[PDB]
């Protein structure tokens, strides 16, 4: 679910 995180990321 995307790189990892949420911010800079998408998911």
């Amino acid at each position: 679910c995307k790189f990892a995180x949420a911010t800079y990321t998408s998911c």
